[PDB]
DNA sequence: TTGATAAATCAGAGATAACC
DNA sequence: AAGGTTATCTCTGATTTATC
């Protein structure tokens, strides 16, 4: 489905399509794995570990 | 969108379709409508309540 | 093998509102 | 014009199947 909206880039890794928007502590729009990553580890996702788009599932 | 999930139905009111299956404090799903309610005042919504059809806005 | 992550996907709680 | 009922919108936390 939809991924985008009305100018919004994640706060972290600047990605402009996710399926689900989240947010950091600052209230700044995050994206998925951004949002996951971090309540996980506790540290900001590496940009290094930036792929190129997005998948599906069952 | 889906407004139908197997297995289940409200139970305060019983239907079987609703916007969002919510939970009741026991645990038990319960229909949009019904959980509201509940929540606003305290109160299981009455089966006087109970309407034929939901309805969409804007 | 197994175990730890990845991230989609699924939930649903709370917020915001439309509509009579 | 004001409000209660409850559709929708947002967003946080659990579930899940893959991937390391
Ligand atoms: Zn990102
Ligand atoms: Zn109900």
């Amino acid at each position: 489905s939809a991924a985008r909206r009305a100018g919004t880039s994640c706060a972290n890794c600047q990605t402009t399509t996710t399926t689900l928007w989240r947010r950091n502590a600052n209230g700044d729009p995050v994206c998925n794995a951004c949002g996951l990553y971090y309540k996980l580890h506790n540290i900001n996702r590496p940009l290094t570990m930036k792929k190129e788009g997005i998948q599906t599932r069952n």
